[PDB]
């Protein structure tokens, strides 16, 4: 029989800040962390902007050796990680580090570090390849890396569902824990896909905005002026935990993962269907294995990634789902301050989902001056709207057609 | 309570076959599919060989306009899970549609759609990166793109936990059916890494055999002489299905999966601990999983991936597991024969280790013409071993430390 999950610690790195509580300042606030990019050259780029991770200093974490042998992805998700362990309070002993495990995963993973390997084939030769470079750029090594660290010894994997990543691998993570394969679980996504082949990749799909002269505007789900998505960096880890394990060290839950959807669109490599469909079907099941009536959903995260297709498909598929209530809850976009942080988008959220529920508070969609046709829902445009929130449910959707639906509710 | 699953269909691309039949022919030959590649120019690489994928015909499964838009490494997994389906019999209609869905995945992933791209960048900036780079270069397309074409809607994800991937694959694909979030999944792992990056970064690693003037001896798990794995490409696809679905349309049964277990050996990352403790957990939680005694266990396919210090870890960790049943059990490293597929290789032998359920005969460990210290259990050397399996076990174990193992049983 199923055992319940609660979330006991979380870590984060994001445009807005090095850690959660600065990073939610900055949500509660509506401030972006978007901004024009400093670490490359992009002239040449039709998008010049994104979202940053600024002033990270990996030495908190590790040393400058360790650390050169790992891409920023590696680095990120690690940050993220250790800080949601310290936060969890979890003592880590002999008694129970084989019922601890790791799922951290990643969209994109090394391109970053397999860009500047291959720049060293090409323009030096094969000898100017990194002895790390496979450890360092394969996106399992987060997992491997943490496990290392912290003596972790229970379920060790990663997830790699594009956009959904982060969303995904808290979901599984739960399931290990409520099946009995572990106690505990360090779940989430990081990324850090800023580099040309990045920048150059989603900007040759036409997917990302152009919004050059005005980087903190860009991001404006379901806004009649979107052009795409913003370009994010960071990371997000949550510790997982048996309800009874959390109870008994004493630990502080800030609140109850109760379901977890997953589906597949079938429809196009790039692009949901218009009518959301497949993120119904992800939504749908998240609520029945929460056992929920849908008019209990008070707040929707939504993956609100500021496409013109994508916006309106998820606006379809909540109408759908939640009939007439769709009209009664909040739904957010806090894409619209940090961006798009790709493979860690659904791990941040989840924390932001999380915290409205400890806060009681809708965070907002800021840039949504004027929204678009049909988008008529209560959106949270601008300021953040405190409310009741007993439940809320997480979005993320990915190429391929790949969805994940989170749900968390109040403990008590 | 736990729903049985079965497998119905099996696919395959390898150094030995462009399907399972003729891999498996190959295998019980004691056939080497080693040789020195031949698709690129490796003159000044201290590798020149490895596995490749002989006469693969993409046109068969894709149109050439889909074929430009993926990765090799996309292009293989579509391959073999169109095989594995086929061989399945399974009909998709809108009846069962939302209960069938697939994991594929990749320990690399798009490293030469990465390295293509690499060149003009570097030359001529982003102009020549491909509308399609991003989606035909990700990861999770083999999943995407085989949910699109078949109209898969159920469960659609993708690990990578490096060289343990296919193993993780097949296992989590066999949660999903045992606790009824689908019927049918399609499940494996699939690889292309031999390009520069990938010769080239394994090859700063110190990991490879640099047995260039014999290739075919150059793989000898267990023998004295190793000195590194042989890198190949591939794919291997399974067709898991529950049982009542499977019976109720009659369709033919290879094997039972009655046991997944994961570790995480907290130790290094790109070495396992001399004593396999790790490994040994792992076995031992598959076992758990499939309320087996280690002594019900006949045949062990090994990771055997032909590193000095790799192998003899295995076989500790199998001492440890078995203790004296450890010299009753066969034990066999077909890598011998393929080479290391890397996130392939726990598909590839997965289905090894089904048809040696089938046909009753352990897999030679070729080249194994020294055993080298403490290598003296029944490593079937040289030549096919005819035998009683009921359970075969097979084992992946990845850079992080990332450990899964597979139980299979006769189906009667
Ligand atoms: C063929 C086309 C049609 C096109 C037209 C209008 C659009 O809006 C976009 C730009 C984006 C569609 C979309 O939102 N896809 C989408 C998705 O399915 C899942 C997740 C995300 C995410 O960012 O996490 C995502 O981005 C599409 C893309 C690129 C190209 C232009 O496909
Ligand atoms: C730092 C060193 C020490 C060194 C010394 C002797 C060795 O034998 C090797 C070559 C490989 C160890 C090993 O087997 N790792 C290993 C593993 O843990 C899991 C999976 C696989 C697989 O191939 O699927 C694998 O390869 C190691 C590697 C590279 C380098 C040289 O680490
Ligand atoms: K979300």
């Amino acid at each position: 029989s199923r055992r319940r999950v609660v979330i006991t610690g979380m870590g984060m790195l994001s445009p807005l800040g090095l850690d959660v509580p600065s990073s939610w300042e900055g949500i509660l606030a509506g401030r972006s962390g978007i901004a024009p990019i400093e670490h490359m050259d992009l002239s040449a780029y039709s998008t010049r902007f994104g979202g940053s991770v600024k002033g990270f200093n990996v030495e908190e974490y590790l040393s400058a050796k360790e650390a050169r042998k790992l891409d920023l992805f590696i680095q990120y998700g690690l940050a993220a990680s250790f800080q949601a362990v310290r936060d969890s309070g979890l003592e880590v002993t002999d008694a129970n580090r084989e019922r601890i495990g790791v799922s951290m995963g990643s969209g994109i993973g090394g391109l970053t570090n397999i860009e500047n390997n291959c720049r060293s084939l090409f323009e030096q030769g094969p000898r100017r390849i990194s002895p790390f470079f496979v450890p360092g750029s394969i996106i399992n090594m987060v997992s491997g890396f943490l496990s290392i660290h912290l003596g972790l010894q229970g379920p060790n994997y990663a997830l790699t569902t594009a956009q959904t990543t982060g969303t995904h691998s808290i979901g599984m993570a739960a399931r290990n824990i409520a099946y009995g394969e572990a106690d505990v679980m360090v779940a989430g996504g990081s990324e850090m896909a800023a580099c040309g082949l990045g920048l150059g990749g989603f900007g040759a799909a036409r997917a990302l905005s152009t919004r050059n002269d005005e980087p903190t505007r860009a991001s404006r789900p379901w806004d009649r002026d979107r052009d795409g998505f913003v370009l994010s960096d960071g990371s997000g880890a949550l510790v997982l935990e048996e309800l009874e394990h959390a109870r008994a060290r004493g630990a502080r839950i800030y609140a109850e993962l109760v379901g977890f959807g997953m589906s597949g669109d079938a429809f196009h490599m790039t692009a949901p269907p218009e009518d959301g469909a497949g993120a119904a079907r992800c939504m749908k099941n998240a609520l029945r294995d929460a056992g929920l009536d849908p008019r209990q959903v008070d707040y929707i995260n939504a993956h609100g990634t500021s496409t013109p297709a994508g916006d309106i498909a998820e606006i379809a598929a909540v109408k759908s789902v939640f009939g007439e209530h769709a009209h009664a809850l909040s739904m957010s976009s806090t894409k619209s301050m940090t961006g798009h942080l790709l493979g860690a988008a659904g791990a941040v959220e989840a924390i932001f989902s999380v915290l409205a529920l400890r806060d009681q508070v809708a965070p907002p969609t800021i840039n949504l001056d004027n929204p678009d046709e049909g988008c008529d829902l209560d959106l949270v445009a601008h300021e953040a709207k405190p409310r009741k929130i007993d439940v809320a449910l997480s979005n993320s959707f990915g190429f391929g057609g790949t969805n994940g639906t989170l749900v968390f509710r109040r403990f008590a």
